[PDB]
């Protein structure tokens, strides 16, 4: 088997705070998630978390919640 | 298998706070997500999760829900 | 087998603080999560956690919630 579970569980005066981001650039590139190929058969991608690209990029409090991804590629059964 | 569980469970005077985000730039490119290829067969993007993509990307509080994602590419059953 | 679990539980006047992120930067270039290749069959990516790319990236209390992935390629059965 290829199985895989997670799990979680909760049986439940302060301050949050600052958080400043300044940013001065100037001709920024930016590539985020890339794949690059020739000849090829297969390009799956699967995106179930978060993914923050920019040239000035913030993430708070962003991946806490129950999500599942399976993937099965190829498979070739080429008996004879 | 190639099977994917995932859960979550819960049996429930504070100040949020700031986020200050400032972004001064110039002649700025961006790719969140991409996939080049040259002759191929298949070519699967599932997006089940959050993506977020700019010149000044943020994200807050994004990815706390159920989702579920099954993919399955190729899968040639060529027996003679 | 190729299973893996993972398991969490919580039975359950602070300050939160300050974070300041300040860049200065000219003629940048950034590769977050790159595959390239020449010839390849498969080409598998599953994101289920946070990618965070920019010129100037900050991830404050990302991941902290659950998440299952299950990957299967190649598989090929060629008896005769």
């Amino acid at each position: 088997g290829v199985v895989a579970a997670a799990e979680k569980t909760k049986q439940g005066k302060t301050k949050e705070g600052v958080l400043y981001v300044g940013s001065k650039t100037k001709e920024g590139v930016v590539h985020g998630v890339a794949t690059v190929a020739e000849k090829t058969k297969e390009q799956v991608t699967n995106v179930g978390g978060a993914v923050v690209t920019g040239v000035t990029a913030v993430a708070q409090k962003t991946v806490e919640g129950a999500g599942s991804i399976a993937a099965a590629t190829g498979f070739v059964k080429k008996d004879q």
